[PDB]
């Protein structure tokens, strides 16, 4: 139906069906064992950020690859359940909709993961060329297929060029996996989110070290953001003033799965609402903190 | 008396095909993913259907989007879902299956959804005149014995020409299930049940457990790559070497393929030797393929 002009936040990236099983002891190959509990969860960075923005009170839309089937059916119903607009999905004729199987040992708490197959093609620049951008006030891209995502990001810059400053689409990028191909995405977006893993792999031993060491890579006037678990988060703008927020840990830590995604979405939300980078770092840390003492995303606000 | 009835589980098998079994706390990526209609009695229905045998499934199912897929698989196959004991409380069971492509080993992490099992009450509603054979997957032993007694009673009232052949499977090493040994013309005992009783071969297990079977019953024990063995009233051991494929890619449901093919051959009046041999034959073809298409 009718989405008002420049009203939505779009998240471009991965959706996956995570089957999570809790077991007494790790299964030995060729065995038939019974789990304590089993959960079917909708995962993926851009998918999780959508759930959060819906819960935060934001009209939001997801854009990722899915193949028609029963896995896609569960995921779409979950998106819809979290009030996410699913009309921009790139429906693929060939490939398997991602599904990862996870095994949690009730004993040592260790996570054994069997990642989804590579069969499904990622969203292309041509798939993206087809999108009428006027309904989006902000577009967020989870770095995956950088070459292609660069063309998408050039398109938003092109769109923006012919628009008044009050009708310009704000853009954020996320470099979460420590893969070389992605490091070119640093040059795009008004807000750049770099992870602890990417920073550590690049050498940096802290968020100040990362932000001071990678700010050169950003486009003129961009804000480089880094969350460092318990150390809270830092942000660095074009003024050179390193901003910081201490973490807001929960009384006890329940589930940290999707905490960075909660951080990203909350920062995007705060900025989209006209708040300062400092007000936004604080908001992000408050919400990502509340989430960690919760099972899933129910009651994060 | 035409159809073959299978009593037991139906489970959604969420399959991931790996090149090597994952190490604890590791993070491997699978080659392919698939959903499959699992559960022992359900797998046996796929096989019987494929062998051209009119069959039916009776098991507990919760209406939903999972069961809708399962029923669409049964229907695509030709399995009579009419006897499904539909429940209201709970969800349909589901399992995570890691299939090692290199050797075909299958690791199953099962989620049993508390779904109430098919009871003697559900079974009394069944018209036993359409059935040629009845196979029961050892689950609620005390409850299934009542279902078995009901079949013997129908048999006493019928000529040897129109009697129902009955087969039982004891797959899990649960002491409740040993009562089933017990009933039925054919009794399938798994290698894992046999090992859990101190037996180190299919021949050992048969010589040991035969005393526990109904008078005139055939006790059958498959032993993976070591083939299968059988023992009847005559006290003569029957053996069948296996039919391994050059490259073993999927052992998920091989035992159910064996059981169903053994039932199929016997239902068609072939000797226990021929049936043993056919079971190994079909279980072998299946191990070289992913799933069940192309086993015939
Ligand atoms: O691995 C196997 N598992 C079986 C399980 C039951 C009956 C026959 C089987 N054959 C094989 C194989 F050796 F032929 F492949």
């Amino acid at each position: 139906g009718l989405v008002p002009r420049g009203s939505q936040i779009l998240c471009v990236g991965l959706v996956v069906l995570d089957v999570i099983s809790l077991v007494d002891k790790y299964p030995k190959e060729d065995s038939e064992i019974r789990c304590l509990s089993q959960r079917w969860q909708r995962g993926g960075n851009a998918s999780n950020s959508c759930t959060v923005l819906s819960l935060l009170g934001a009209p939001c839309a997801f854009m990722g690859s899915m193949a028609p089937g029963h896995v896609a059916d569960f995921l779409v119903a979950d998106f819809r359940r979290r009030g996410v607009d699913v009309s921009q999905v790139a429906w693929q004729s060939k490939g398997d909709t991602p599904s990862s199987c996870c095994i949690i040992n009730n004993s040592n708490g260790n996570r054994t993961i069997v990642l989804h197959d590579t069969s499904l093609p990622d969203v292309s620049a041509t798939d993206f060329e087809k999108v009428d951008l006027t309904q989006f006030k902000w577009i967020h891209i989870e770095g995956r297929n950088a070459s292609e995502q660069v063309k998408m990001l050039q398109r938003i810059d092109a769109h923006n060029t012919r628009q008044p400053p009050e009708q310009k689409i704000r853009v954020s990028v996320e470099v979460e996996k420590p893969r070389e191909e992605l490091f070119q995405l640093f040059g795009y977006g008004d807000v750049v989110f770099v992870s602890k893993d990417v920073a550590k792999h690049l050498g940096f031993q802290s968020a100040e070290e990362a932000l001071r060491g990678l700010y050169g890579r950003v486009r003129k006037g961009a804000v480089l953001v880094c969350a460092w678990a318990e150390e809270g988060a830092d942000a660095l703008g074009p003024d050179g003033k390193l901003l910081h927020s201490d973490a807001f840990p929960p009384p006890r830590v329940v589930d940290t799965l999707g905490a960075g995604d909660t951080f990203n979405a909350s920062v995007i939300f705060s900025l989209s609402q006209g708040r300062s980078v400092q007000e936004a770092l604080r908001f992000g840390c408050q919400v990502a903190g509340k989430k960690c003492g919760l099972q899933g995303f129910d009651g994060i606000v």
